[PDB]
């Protein structure tokens, strides 16, 4: 339930990615969050208390302190959205020593342990898992992935990602995803698309552009039933670009897609 932490720390991994280390108020114990759920950083801004869900992008078994990947939201940024973030703008304000309150454990999905899953109370189990994703929305992924990958090699089972987003200098947890991807070539295979190439000197060797058809067809599996599909992007690719095409490769939108 409720728990007061204390920001023990912040980094700046980029101009507008930070990453705060939470301290729990107890030192010997874990947030015992488990996979595929998340908490919500409460916090009254102004004159309303706002609730945001972040999933943590440590250890599972981390003793002490747990952290959160934030992507920063600033104002005088977006033509659409002037004012930038709400929650983001308020904990990039927080100096360290500040305190955080986190309601949990929160969501729907839980990984179980060897592709077992329970979805809203009902309970699965997958072979092959096909997350797409978007931004922020790799996080919820990113804890499966580390949960598999750590039951290895008992818990065998296939993840096919593919992440979107609008630039290189942009993907969230790039070489930890690229250092298993290495690692575990059998278990997780990684697909990255871009809206832009900021450096193509460099060369740039996956899609540029947003998620396609011809994308999904070539790096999400076939559809059918034991191969299960979570996704957590922003409304409209959920919408427009993911579902649908996802639907052209026959997986049951019911019992077999899932959004964070
Ligand atoms: C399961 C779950 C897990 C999540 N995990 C994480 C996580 O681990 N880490 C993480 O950082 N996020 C995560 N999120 C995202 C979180 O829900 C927030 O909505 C995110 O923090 C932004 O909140 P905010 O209060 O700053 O924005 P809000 O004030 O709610 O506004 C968000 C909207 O404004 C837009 N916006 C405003 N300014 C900009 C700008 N400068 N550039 C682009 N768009 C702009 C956003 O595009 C978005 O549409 C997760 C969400 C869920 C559902």
């Amino acid at each position: 339930g409720r728990i007061h932490c204390r920001l023990v720390a912040k980094k700046e991994l980029s101009r507008d990615v930070r990453l705060f280390r939470f301290s729990l108020p107890s030192p010997d114990q874990v947030l015992g969050l488990p996979i595929g759920k998340h908490i919500f950083v409460c916090a009254t801004i102004e004159g309303k208390l706002c609730m945001r869900a972040y999933t943590p992008t440590s250890m599972v078994d981390e003793i002490g302190h747990f952290d959160l990947l934030v992507k920063v939201y600033f104002k005088n940024e977006h033509p659409k959205f002037p004012n930038g973030g709400l929650m983001t703008q308020y904990l990039d304000s927080l100096p360290v020593g500040s305190y955080i309150d986190v309601k949990g454990p929160l969501g729907h999905v839980e990984y179980t342990g060897r592709g077992s899953f329970v979805i809203n109370g009902k309970q699965r189990n997958a072979r092959r898992l096909a997350m797409i994703c978007g931004g922020s929305g790799i996080t919820p992924m990113y804890q499966i992935i580390q949960a598999v990958l750590r039951d290895q090699p008992e818990d065998h089972t296939e993840m096919h990602l593919v992440y979107a987003n609008r630039t290189e200098d942009d993907i969230l947890l790039r070489d930890e995803l690229d250092r298993w991807a290495a690692e575990y070539p059998d278990r997780l295979k990684v697909w990255y698309v871009i809206d832009q190439v900021k450096r193509p000197e460099e060369g740039w060797k996956y899609s540029v552009g947003f998620v396609t058809e011809a994308v999904l067809r070539e790096h999400v599996p076939e559809g059918g039933d034991d191969t299960l599909a979570l996704a957590c992007g922003p409304p409209p690719m959920i919408q427009f670009a993911i579902s649908p095409n996802l639907e052209k490769m026959k997986y049951d939108m019911a019992n077999s897609f899932v959004v964070f």
